DNA sequence: TGTGAGCGGATAAC
DNA sequence: GTTATCCGCTCACA
């Protein structure tokens, strides 16, 4: 097993101590001694056990993220940023994937996340109010900062306004002077979903409108497609559709595609997300923005703030905005 | 500060051995002390603080694995798929991300790894050979398993057979008549894009074939759009082009048709990975299949082989297929 | 099951 | 520049 500070001890003609100072940048060292103590763990190799650093009282700033399957989209991209932006701020980051839906996944999450002693929890899963209030609870004595959660949970979170998102893709439909439209939501079970099919609902209510149709997707463009073709057979042809997400716009595309319709020029879509692929579709899908690099950094920023006590409590709206491609004529 | 092994003890008026063996599954045990202990920490809330249990000697295969950025498609695709299997068996993972290009970030990387002594190492990390036995080197008596390095390089390695899949490819084209191809290579700081362009060359040239044209891309949409945009400006056009992955095939699709030509019947085309989203494209395409989540399965369970100085030593290559769709006319 | 000593180090006084 | 000694636990012993 690994170099022991003991091993440079002998290997240098030195004590434990003596090795710890050289180390540790010390105050009063031999002045020669630390040349050849340093040359001692040089030639030998030694790395810090930090699971012992730790335990024996380093104050080492760790945040610990548990988030939805990395298969995803969005969570990727989010993890990437957050591991960036703490890296760049001398922060470690330690993941813990809930893969099983329900509470008690995302709690065995926190509980591992818990016992690697992190200083702040970042919570990239779907979870109900009483639920994230839950989890907020069993988030002994440490800071945590909810991602996938409602505006209105009382605790803190940060999250795309969802509110300008539908608006923004509502009232340009309209601009273009669209009213029969339909909709085609993410699944459900998730939080950030539902969001979104209210924002439509909302807004499309404020022009006088309904949906002429309402489907339920499950994030892949599979199902975009899937959903968009039964919605097709049952004879309910739209002039525009508001999709969860860009891969189910794609789906979605495709069905009116291979329908013998015109993206655009007989039934215009509208994604979610802009994701990079998205800006490549065919025809160029048109979106809403979504700045996961903005979100993930923000999540470290944030997460770092609350563990320094500092008045920052509650939920943040990050803004987003509408990209017009080709898929809205 | 969480509840300790010694809260439990007065809480239960036993000792924290006492508790340790309840915890343990233990041998012997009081019988309905048992009962009693169990019950006193699950009023309170007990989470085995992990960083002590590592240190005082508790044996977990902790995996560490350093990738590139998860902000990419099949990197992620892969953490997924280990993590998933690591906790399927009992087994913890922690992962370093590399975003900096270079060797010494990698090794950056493994050295944080390393210092959480984990019990072994998957590096899926773009390595020359020389640079891959100086991490291998660096791998302080634990095992390291490589993912992108070449079949060639003298270490262990899983990776999916460029062999087979551009061979698939180029024999797929060619079966259809085609003469006139292009190639539209991954970056080469990419060990797997340069395996693949070989493969085509390798292939191409069984047949008596020269690409008429042959470009770089980033693994991006964009790119392969720019790329086979200025390929088209050129003059040159192709009857069918290889594409070293699908989201670049894509690109090139986008600029196919926008371009007045029909993918299929005037260009056709193959991608790489057969990702989610590659099958429903416009229209779907036709490419080479890779089983992240096998890659990822496998990874971890010959990580422990090794672990375990079983002999299974070397390299090992893990199957692909053609899935045709409808790109290739 | 009650007891006692080492893991790899860090402070905080000695 | 030591030096004693606790961090939070796991066993090996008794
Ligand atoms: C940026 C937002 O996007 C959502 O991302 C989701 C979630 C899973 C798969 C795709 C998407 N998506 O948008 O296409 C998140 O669930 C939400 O919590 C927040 O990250
Ligand atoms: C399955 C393989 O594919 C490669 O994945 C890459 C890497 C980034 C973006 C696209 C692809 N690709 O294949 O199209 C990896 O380099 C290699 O490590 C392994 O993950």
């Amino acid at each position: 097993k690994p170099v022991t500070l003991y091993d440079v001890a002998e290997y240098a003609g030195v004590s434990y101590q003596t090795v710890s100072r050289v180390v540790n940048q010390a105050s009063h060292v031999s002045a020669k001694t630390r040349e050849k103590v340093e040359a001692a763990m040089a030639e030998l190799n030694y790395i810090p056990n930090r699971v012992a650093q730790q335990l024996a009282g380093k104050q080492s700033l760790l945040i610990g993220v548990a988030t939805s399957s990395l298969a995803l989209h969005a969570p990727s991209q989010i993890v990437a940023a957050i591991k960036s932006r703490a890296d760049q701020l001398g922060a470690s980051v330690v993941v813990s994937m809930v893969e099983r839906s329900g509470v008690e996944a995302c709690k065995t999450a926190v509980h591992n996340l818990l016992a690697q002693r992190v200083s702040g929890l970042i919570i990239n899963y779907p979870l109900d109010d009483q639920d994230a209030i839950a989890v907020e609870a069993a988030c002994t004595n440490v800071p945590a900062l909810f991602l996938d959660v409602s505006d209105q949970t009382p605790i803190n979170s940060i999250i795309f306004s969802h509110e300008d998102g539908t608006r923004l893709g509502v009232e340009h439909l309209v601009a273009l002077g669209h009213q029969q439209i339909a909709l085609l939501a993410g699944p459900l079970s998730s939080v950030s979903a539902r969001l979104r099919l209210a924002g439509w609902h909302k807004y499309l209510t404020r022009n006088q409108i309904q949906p002429i149709a309402e489907r339920e997707g499950d994030w892949s463009a599979m199902s975009g497609f899937q959903q968009t073709m039964q919605m097709l057979n049952e004879g309910i042809v739209p002039t525009a559709m508001l999709v969860a997400n860009d891969q189910m716009a794609l789906g979605a595309m495709r069905a009116i595609t291979e329908s013998g319709l015109r993206v655009g020029a007989d039934i215009s879509v509208v994604g979610y997300d802009d994701t990079e692929d998205s800006s490549c579709y065919i025809p160029p899908l048109t979106t809403i923005k979504q700045d996961f690099r903005l979100l993930g950094q923000t999540s470290v920023d944030r997460l770092l703030q609350l563990s320094q006590g500092q008045a920052v409590k509650g939920n943040q709206l990050l803004p987003v905005s509408l990209v017009k491609r080709k898929t809205t004529l």
